[PDB]
Formats: C-alpha cells, structure tokens, sequence
C-alpha cells in the first residue's frame, strides 16, 4: 500500500542510524572506521567523508552519486539540530490530551421514581385456601393490592433503588438476591482470583469486600428527587392529599406500593392492626414554595415511602452543590473584571426562576490540583510543548502586532558604503538574519514561556553559538553576537546575563583575559556551559576583579549587563470570587513578568524610543561601535569598511520598530486578558535578575511520606521529586522578531481587542475544569479515608468495621484495594481519562501531598494544602456506622455458629436460640483449643486422643472452640476425624469467624426434617483458602395449630442475627406456630408517634422506611444561554 | 547450629512499610542515590553538557 511505501520512503531518507549517544569518544570504536588514505579514525558522519573528499583534488571536481548523497547527509543533519522539530510532534498521547482537554464529569444526576435502597420481598405465599377459616377473610381474595406481601414469612432484602425513573444512571450498582438464593457472588469479587470453587469464599478479604460493597452502595445514590407534579383526591381515603404521580407507563400499584395509610382496614389483618394503629394526616403534598404565577414550583414537602439513609445521602450531596453554587450578577462582574473591561456581558435584573450553576469552589482543591497536574507532567519535554504553542498560535491570534521582516531588508538596501571592499555587512547580516527553516513561532513561543518558569526553562539553541568560532575579525562571528546578545534578555532561564557575558569572553580570546574559578570553566570554555548560578564567575560577580586598563571593553560590557538588564513586574490576572485562585508560590492574582511594564494612555500608539529593549539596542550597539573604534586591536581594517559599519551600526541602533513599544506597554495586558482562560492555570516560581542567592536550584513535588514520621513539613525534604525541563529556542528568529515589528496604519486599541477578545468568551471551557478537579479532591480524599479501614495509616479516623475478620494487609493488597476503589469512581461520572494515577504510583499507605522550591543559598518554601471537606467520605462513614448496627442486611450475621446436634420438637428459630444452647470462654468445663495442637488414636479400645491448649489430654467430648484458621489449615484430617462424632456423639463445637454469609432453608414443621447433608455439605466443602456459604435450617410459621414433627439441627447462631425479619403472615389474623414478629412499629417512627417532628430521624441505630423528603425542580440552563453581552 | 549471612534479618511481618531506611538495603539505596544528586547538583564536574 500507498501507506507504507511512503513510510519505507521516509525511513530510507531520514532515518539513518546513528543517534550519537553521549560517551568519551574512544579511539578503537569510531564512525570513520579507516579513513582509506590516512588510515586513521575520524569520529563523524561528515568528518569521514570530507577528508576522503579532502583526498579528493579540489580543482577535478566531478559529479558522482556519492557527491550527491554527500550534501544529502549534511542537508539531514542540519534540519535534524533543529532546536524545535526534536520536541515538536502532532499526535497526543492519552497524557497531553489529558492536560490540554479533561473529561468532565456528569454531576446534576435526577430521580424522577421515588428514593430508596430497600425493598420488600415475600418468599413463602400464605395459605390461601384453608379449612379452619373462610375464604373471605382475606383481602387476596377481594383483590385488593397492598404494600406489603400477603405472605408467609417476608424478609427485608436489599436492592438499589429498584423504582427510579433516572435522567442517567450510575453503573454502579448492588444487587442482593434473597436469602433463600445465594449471595456469596457478592463477596467473593474483589481479591478471590484463587477460590476455584464457584460458591466459595476466602475469610481474610470478607472485610476490604464488605466496604467496597459500601463505597458501591452509597456511589450508587448521588442523584437529586425531582419534583414531578400532583393531583387531588377524590377518593375518601385520604382527604386533601395530594398525591404524587410518577413518569412512565405503569402507575397503577405505585400508589398502594407509596403512600401505606390510603388503604382501609376491614379486618384483622396484622397489616390492617398497623394501618389502623396509624395516624391519618401525614400523607402526601404538605408544603410547597411557590414563586411566581403560573409557574412550576420550586421545592415541595412530601410524606412518601424512603429510607432515612438515602434521604440523609442526597441531602449531604445537594449540600454540597448548594455550596457550589453561584448566580449571574457575579457571572457578570467576575467575568468582565477578569476580562478587564474590553467586552461586556449582561445579567437580567428581575426576579429569578431559582436556577442552579454548581461552580464556586475554595483555593484548597484549585491548588490540590495544581500538585497533580505538575506531578503529572514532571520532566517530561514533549507534553509542556502543545500547551506553549497553543498558547503562541492563540497569541499569534490576539496580537494587532505583525512580525514584517522585509523592512529590515528595506532599510539595508539605503546604506552606502564602496564596492571594491568585498566584505559586505549589510549583505553579510541579510544572509544572517535570514532563519532557520522558515520558524518565526519561537519569538511567540518565548513570550508564552514566561507564564511557566517552574517547569520550563526556555533555552537558546547551542547551535546558535559560533561554533568555538570567536574570531573577533570574522565579521561573522561579530554579527553572530550581535544577534545572540539581542536575543538573550527575551528568555527566562537564570543565567542569561553569565551567558551574555561568557559569550563574550569566549568571542575574544588572546586579548585580554580575566581570572576566574578554575581552570575547568576557562576563558575559551563554551557559553551554554554554565547554565547554573554555581558556574558564576566572580570576575563577572565582582566588576573590581576586572582591571580597567587592561581590560576596559570586558568591563563595560560587564557594567553594561549590572547596570542596563531589565526588571521584573506584574499585572493581576484573574478572579477571586469565582476561579478560586490557583496561585502557589506567589500571591493570589498576580502575573509574575521578567520585563518592565506600564500601561499607555492613548488608544492611538505611534512610536516613541523609551524603554529597556530600545535601550538595550542603544547600548550594545554604541558598545560595537567602541569595539570597531578600538585603536590597538582593530586597526587593520579599511576605513571604507570602518565607515561602512559605522553606518550600518547607526542606521541598526535607529530601526523603526513596534516590538520593543508592543512588549513593554501592550503584551503583558493580553497576556492577563488570557491568563485565566486556560486549561492549564500558570505556575511561577519569582523571577530575579543578576545575584546568585534566590535562585531557584530546584523545584519539587512530593506524593508519600517515609517513616513513623507523619508531620509534612518534616516528612517532606527527604521525600520530594524534582520537575521541570528546558527547552530550546532559535535566537535567530527570536531577533528578527525583535528587530522587525509593525502596526497596522490605522489601530485603535479599544476596538481590536475588544473585536479580538469577544469572540473566545462564548466558551465555557473553563467552567467543567472546575468541576473536574472537585471530582479529583474528593476522589482522593476517599482514598486516603478508605485505604484508612484496611491498614494503619498515620491520618485519624472513626473505624466501625473491626469486629469483621480481615487480612494483615501488604503495599500490593492497598494497591490493588486502590485500583479497585479508581474503578469503582471511574464508573460514576462517565469519564475515561486518568484519575489518581499519580497517586496510586507510588505507596498508597503513608501519602500526601505537598510541593516546595529551594533557592541557592537552602532556603526552602514549602506550601501545605488542607484537604478539605468531602461529602463521599463523610456518607461512607455514614454507611459504616449503619452497617454496623444493620449488618444482618446485607446478609451478615455478628458472632459465631455453634455446630451440635438439637433433637425437639420445638420451634424456635436458629438465628435466635434459647440461652443455654450456647456457651462462651467463660463457661467452665470449656476446653479452649488456642494453637498447635496435636491428634493421636486409640490403640484397642482406647479412646482418640486430642491436645489442650493448656497442654491437658482430653477424648472426643464437650464443648470445644476452635479458632477458624485451625480448621481450615487441616480440614481434610479433621473431617475424617471429627464428623461421625458430630453425628452422634456429644462434642460440640464452637467454630468462631466474626462475620459470614448465609442463606436459608425452610420446611414444614408437621414433618420430618433433617439438616445433616447440608452440614456435612459445608463441612467437607470449607477450605484453607475459601469458605462456602453457611447453610440453616428455619421454620415456617402459620395461623392455625400443626401438630409438630421431631426434626434435627446442627447449626444454630450465637446470638440474635434475626433483623432482616418482616411480619410473618401479614395477611393472617395472628400467628400460632413458629416465631411471631408484627409489623415493626419502630421502623415506622412517624405514622405510630404522634409526639415525633416531621424531620426525625433515629438514623445511627436503625433506619426508618417511611419519611419526610423533599423533591426539587432546579433547572441547569448553560453559561451561554444564562448571560451574554454585545 | 547456626548459619552465617552477611546482612542482618528480621522477623517476619508482612505489613511492614514499604520505605523504611531501618532496612539495610533501602538504607543502601537511598544513601547512593541522594549522593549522586549531590554530585550532579551544581554542574561543576561536567562541562559539555
């Protein structure tokens, strides 16, 4: 294909080799291998070919293929030196993409169905046809629907949601089945890679499985209950109650499903006992807040079924978008005072529709970011650049300034000078001043760079260098420092005025020579060197070093650089009410500048000769002229040419250019004018000019701590990772930019930027990065409070889960515990970039946040964020606190099972056994089997034989407590040993676990019943690793009397695990046989107290399944479609 | 009856942290690295660069 013939065409023209790793060049591996004449090594591409072509007589030059390919080879290597094609590339990589765009995150979720997490499901029917009692008792079969099922037995189950109408969902979600289905699929998903059996479980990840559940659990519910509208009754059930109608097709049950006091109470029912126990008024719409005429109200008051929970979870988060929240007045004044006049934009003044734009954060999440975003880019060169020439395309847009280098070439074609002379310096520096590759970006590219110097170090090119040329003769070399000596002030390295200096010091050699450091860094050592403040010479930090006589042009060349190099300044970008200011290292709202900067009062600006560029022009220039007049060094020229560059100096020193004006009184307003309206909010470290302390050596960012050690100011100086880069620029173009510059004819400054600047604000861009990072702060501050649970961390936190077993947890299992809770947030939100990866590099443990710079002398500023508040974190401790006292729904039971055989007839319930059944390590006679105990036999006719923990012999008897890692490190000898003793004989064991899944069997009680296939079942099957589901053996009740049937059990709780319980045979009159609960009149607070105030919650002890919640109807119309201007 | 080694050993814990410089090698490794920085810190070693 066409494809990768041109990829092959390419490759073959370009892509040659060598790439010239840096090492000391030994004689025995050189490039040129034999130069075939000489016979000797020769190191370069071009050195080898050219002294063979040396070889070559130079008056019998001859075309050959290989003289071709020769200029070729050259032709490559010079657009491969190129300063700027190295770090440019047009393709992304999922990381400056990233930067430069971030997926926002779906925040204004609704609910149109009603809010809850709990439902109720029948799992044995009632007896509907029956003998002692008439059919008509039971409303079933005058076909009346009601909330809850006329079954046998009901239990309480957990589902998320289940009725809600949603504008989108989460994909997060738990499922639970019913107890009588098995639910340890929900338990064996997190780090069960190596349970080979289906229904099986490992006991040490139980816990870090329960409360991710938990972080899926309140994930799930982060939507808001919309209003929806009403309609009267007319039916005499409830008077005046407005009831509420949900969207969709079926409507029909919802009304019985919703509001549990409509129905009537003709008889006996225990359903009918509650509804009639229930008080009458506290049903439906019963406060609404209307603003206008004939319009949707806002927020209404409500009497519909919901549990406290997710009621208390959706008030914490409309909580928190209610903090976010902002209005148009202050749309418009932070917006045109971050514009700085220049446009407008309009807000309506008359009274509002009640709107809602979740925006207005604090400066702690704003600078959080920052951290993340410098840790993400930290060294790396080719993801800063897209931002910076996105910034130099966007400047190159805004500016009236043209670059117009042809006038340059206008005003040396009118200097005079004789013919005869061939050494042409007009022409000379034409040919010079003509660029590289046709760049002009670079001068733009540099003016960017200032908004970053703690990332970027822009650099010139060494090969803008003469290339250890210094002949002061050589005009060439001469105009080659004219040209790098304009160019140096433009960029922000530190040790541009060393390097204005030490290029000249490396110009002139063998005139006049100076002392310095050593003889490393010497006279002739090359300018782009030194690139530190250590590599300072003193001779340069010290004017007196220099001595005048001897060297009267290096000191005032080095006076002219103490004395006439520009000064910082600054400009206030920005906005403090809204785009909480994500200003460190610095004050808030502030632009960091290199240069001098004033404003200009005309609108009108022609030219004027007054700032530090023109000067700085002036000064270098006069100072060639002293070069060229210099009477013993310089006299062997023409006086034809000395006149001639006296000219062309003159006519250079009095260019007509608009840059020098543009820089000092124009750029740095547009720069404000953009500042905040990037993605990528600026970060500057406080520029200096020429003193070797406060510097910056460095600049660091940190991501954990170390040690014991929890204090971040201590923690942080050993910790932190160095981030930043420099880059190269061509001091060529960046010249001519600065010698060439033109406004148009005719510019008024208040109509071409207010035409430029209106255009790039119908965008709100800028608004979903703040989102974005709310979502980040609070992804991260879940982390650290949820990595918190499953191993010592040196933050504070409120644990709740402790009695549940869990694993001693390594750096891998937090890591992989991390990746999962990264998913987990990723699925919500509907985002597929990155998201605390940064974090999750290093140990998840002991982590942190913070950032400092040193200067040159160790002094260090550090800056500490507090984390602020976090509404996920605060829900999941929320769902902690109420699991611990809930835990039987999510089916779990607190305690321990004690395996022993129990032959009644009676019908008490195994998950609440009568007293003496039991025993505890206080029981005496107990036999407490702790650790490393052994098993021998019985040799004929003894009996088998096992060890005490207190070293005493005892047989197969009693009442014995085994620790469940002991069982389960030996299980194959100890079933062999121990079941048909289980069976029928007299031990009894208690097997602890704290926490297990279970699920449950039923049967009739006026039959025959036995449990031990499924004991047996769960005993063979329990493993070292995994454990299967705890199977039990429980009743069914029923109204009238059954004569019983004996049966017999082998797994009985410890204590009351019985909660998920509802109302056993709700339609029945009562209930004789079996265990007998009643509607739960503490779960219904509300409708049974008529004491209780409509917003009372007992929420942390157990939770209500009817409430008060109120239902809104705030709309989210666009920024664009809020305000606008002209 | 014993067993000579020429590093010191521990008894066993697998929470142990993951930097520690009571351990011998992270010591080692931490003390090597941060000399390295203070060897190229100033740029008085190479120039060329």
């Amino acid at each position: 294909p066409m494809s990768t013939r041109i990829a092959e065409a390419t490759s073959a023209i370009v892509s040659k080799h060598p790439a010239r790793v840096g090492l000391p060049p030994t004689a025995s591996s050189g490039h040129g291998y034999q130069c075939h004449v000489c016979s000797a090594v020769l190191f370069s591409p071009l050195d080898l070919d050219a002294h063979v072509a040396s070889h070559g007589l130079h008056g019998n030059m001859t075309l050959t293929s290989s003289e071709i390919q020769r200029h070729i080879t050259e032709f490559i290597s010079s657009w491969q030196n190129h300063p700027i094609v190295q770090v440019s590339a047009d393709v992304e990589n999922r990381k400056t993409a990233q930067l430069l765009h971030a997926d926002t995150p779906r925040l204004v979720t609704w609910d149109a169905g009603l809010c809850t997490s709990f439902k109720i499901v029948p799992i044995v029917p009632a007896q509907v046809p029956q003998d002692v009692l008439a059919y008509t008792f039971f409303t079933s079969s005058y076909a009346i629907q009601s909330p809850f099922p006329e079954a046998a037995v009901s239990r309480i189950v957990v589902h998320t949601r289940w009725a809600s109408n949603v504008d989108f969902d989460r994909d997060s979600s738990v499922i639970m089945a019913p107890p009588t289905e098995n639910n340890i699929h929900l338990f064996k998903q997190l780090l069960n890679t190596e349970t080979l059996s289906v229904r099986g479980a490992n006991p040490l990840m139980f816990r870090a499985n329960v409360l991710h559940m938990l972080l899926e659990f309140v994930l799930d519910n982060l939507y808001l209950n919309r209003h929806t509208g009403f309609s009267q009754d007319h039916t005499p059930f409830t008077e005046g109650a407005n009831l509420r109608s949900l969207p969709g097709p079926d409507a029909e049950k919802w009304y019985s499903i919703m509001y549990p006091t409509r129905m009537g109470t003709p008889n006996v029912s225990k359903i009918c006992n509650f509804v009639a126990s229930c008080v009458r008024n506290r049903v439906g719409r019963f406060d609404r807040a209307q603003m206008m005429n004939g319009a949707m109200s806002e927020w209404v008051d409500v009497f519909e079924t919901s549990d406290a929970l997710t009621v208390s979870i959706r008030g914490r988060w409309m909580a928190r978008l209610a903090r976010m929240n902002i209005n148009p007045t202050e749309i418009e004044w932070a917006l045109t005072e971050c514009a700085q006049g220049y446009v407008t934009v309009t807000s309506p003044y008359a009274p509002s529709v009640n709107r809602l734009m979740p925006y207005r954060i604090s400066n702690a999440e704003r600078q959080i970011s920052q951290i993340i975003r410098v840790m993400n880019i930290g060294n790396n060169a080719t993801v800063i650049q897209p931002v910076l020439q996105d910034i130099s395309v966007l400047l190159q847009r805004i500016s009236p300034l043209q670059i117009d280098p042809t006038i340059i070439s206008n005003t040396m074609s009118t200097v005079s000078e004789s013919t005869t002379q061939t050494l042409s310096p007009a022409s000379s520096i034409l040919g010079k001043l003509r660029p590289s590759n046709s760049d002009f970006s670079s001068f733009r590219v540099a003016l960017a760079g200032w908004l970053y110097n703690g990332v970027v170090t822009t650099v010139i090119d060494d090969s803008s260098y003469p290339k250890d040329g210094g002949s002061v003769t050589s005009l060439e070399n001469l105009w080659d420092f004219f040209i790098l000596a304009l160019a140096l002030p433009l960029t922000t390295d530190p040790c541009a005025p060393v390097k204005a200096f030490m290029t000249l010091a490396n110009m002139m050699v063998g005139f006049e020579t100076i002392p310095m450091d050593n003889q490393i860094y010497t006279q002739s050592r090359r300018a782009s060197a030194f690139s530190t403040p250590h590599t300072w010479p003193r001779c340069f930090m010290n004017i007196q070093l220099i001595s005048p006589i001897d060297a009267p042009i290096l000191r005032q060349w080095a006076e002219i650089i103490h004395r006439y190099w520009p000064n910082p300044s600054q400009i206030r970008y920005g906005t403090p009410n809204v785009f909480g200011s994500a200003n460190l290292f610095t004050p808030p709202e502030v632009l960091l500048l290199p240069i001098d900067h004033q404003p200009a009062n005309v609108t009108t600006p022609t030219l004027d000769f007054t700032n530090e560029l023109t000067n700085w022009r002036a000064r270098v220039c006069e100072l060639m002229k002293n070069l060229v007049d210099n009477q013993r060094y310089q006299p062997g020229w023409t006086q034809s040419l000395v006149s001639s560059m006296r000219g062309t100096l003159g006519k250079l020193k009095l260019i007509k250019s608009m840059t020098p004006m543009y820089l000092q009184q124009l750029a740095p307003v547009e720069l404000a004018v953009i500042a905040p309206m990037l993605p990528f909010p600026p970060f500057q470290v406080p520029y200096v000019r020429l003193d070797r302390d406060r510097v910056p050596t460095m600049v660091g960012v940190t991501r954990q701590s170390r040690d014991t050690i929890t204090q971040p100011a201590l923690s942080l100086s050993t910790t932190n990772t160095t981030v930043g880069v420099p880059l190269a620029l061509d001091a060529r173009a960046i010249t001519v930019a600065l010698l060439s510059g033109k406004y148009p004819p005719d510019l008024v400054t208040n109509v071409w930027y207010a035409d430029a600047i209106y255009p790039m604000y119908a965008d709100t861009e800028v608004f979903s990065n703040l989102q974005r990072d709310v979502i980040t702060c609070e992804a991260v501050q879940t982390l650290v409070t949820l990595v918190a649970q499953i191993s010592e961390t040196q933050y504070p936190v409120d644990r709740y889960l402790d009695w549940i077993p869990s694993l001693r947890a390594s750096a891998a299992t937090a890591a992989t515990f991390a990746e999962w809770v990264n998913t987990s947030m990723k699925t919500a939100f509907d985002l597929s970039d990155m998201l605390l990866e940064p974090l999750l590099s290093g140990d998840p443990r002991m982590t942190q946040l913070a950032i400092q710079y040193q200067q040159y002398n160790g002094r260090t500023f550090n800056v500490i964020p507090e984390m602020p508040g976090s509404v996920i974190a605060d829900c999941v401790q929320l769902t902690a606190e109420v699991f611990n006292h809930e835990y039987n729904l999510f089916g779990i039971a607190r305690g321990d099972i004690i395996i022993g055989r129990v032959q009644s007839t009676h019908l008490w319930s195994p998950l609440a056994p009568p007293p003496d059944l039991v025993f505890d390590r206080d029981t005496p006679g107990v036999h407490i089997f702790g650790r490393d105990c052994r098993i021998s036999f019985g040799m004929n006719g003894a009996a088998p034989m096992i060890r005490d923990e207190t070293g005493m012999m005892v047989p197969f008897e009693g009442n014995w407590i085994f620790p469940l890692a002991l069982w389960q490190m030996n299980t194959r000898y100890f079933n062999q040993q121990f079941d048909a003793w289980i069976k029928t004989g007299e031990l009894r064991i208690r097997i602890e676990m704290g926490a297990y899944p279970y699920m449950l069997h039923y049967y009739d009680p006026r039959q025959y019943a036995n449990a031990w296939n499924l004991t047996s079942a769960w005993l063979e099957e329990i493993t070292p690793t995994s454990i299967p589901s705890v199977p039990f053996m429980v009743p069914i009740s029923s109204d009238h009397d059954i004569s019983s049937a004996p049966a017999v059990q082998y797994i009985i709780s410890t204590e009351y695990n019985d909660r998920s319980l509802f109302c056993t045979n709700s339609s029945s009159p009562q209930t004789i046989a079996g265990p007998d609960k009643h509607i739960p009149v503490e779960r219904y607070n509300i409708l049974t107290n008529p004491d209780a105030p409509p917003t009372q919650i007992q929420l942390p002890e157990v939770v209500d399944l009817y409430n008060v919640v109120t239902r809104y109807a705030y709309e989210t119309p666009p920024i664009t479609a809020v305000v606008m201007g002209v």
